[PDB]
């Protein structure tokens, strides 16, 4: 299972690690991808996941587009996991720098309340624009079932950790 999280709350872990490679070595039932709405998996946590993959996520994101069309912010899709989990979580957290309601914040995490245990990133974080101390006190305050939150960056791990009331 689950190992080297610091807790955070009753439900909330939370350790620096890469979540590629924290997936590989769990394969936990459900990893988050930090996806968009069109499931195109370029950069940030949705690039490497995809990397990772050896492109077969996007392959199957871009079969899933063509059925459904593209998500809601704030929405989510279950997706295969490949060879990183049983399940991939597509949830799209809203982008700041692409002019996104911070506010669909929420009911981006509300999400991760259909899955028992989940091992994700912080949602809206890096790339996405938003200030990752406010979406970690989103996750806390919103998710209920037990979420592992992998960091990558450790100077924003530890910035995390020792401002989290
Ligand atoms: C991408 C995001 C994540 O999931 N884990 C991180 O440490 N992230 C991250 C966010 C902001 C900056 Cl400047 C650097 C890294």
């Amino acid at each position: 299972s689950f190992s080297g999280y610091l807790k955070l709350t009753d439900n909330v872990y939370i350790k620096n690690a890469d979540i590629v490679e924290e997936a590989k070595k769990v394969k936990p039932t459900v990893v988050v991808n930090a996806a968009n709405v069109y499931l195109k998996h370029g950069g940030g946590v949705a690039g490497a996941l995809n990397k990772a993959t050896n492109n077969a996520m996007q392959v199957e994101s871009d079969d899933y587009i063509a059925t459904n069309g593209p998500l809601k912010v704030g929405g989510s899709c279950v997706l295969s996991g490949h060879n990183l989990a049983k399940h991939c979580l597509h949830v799209v957290g809203p982008n700041v720098n692409k002019g996104e309601d911070i506010q669909l914040l929420k009911s981006a995490y509300e999400n991760f309340n259909q899955h028992e245990v989940l091992l994700a990133p912080l949602l809206s974080a890096g790339i996405f624009g938003a200030d990752p101390i406010h979406s970690l006190r989103v996750c806390v305050d919103t998710v209920r079932t037990n979420v592992y939150l992998a960091v990558f960056d450790k100077n924003l791990y530890d910035k995390l950790v020792s401002s989290f009331l």
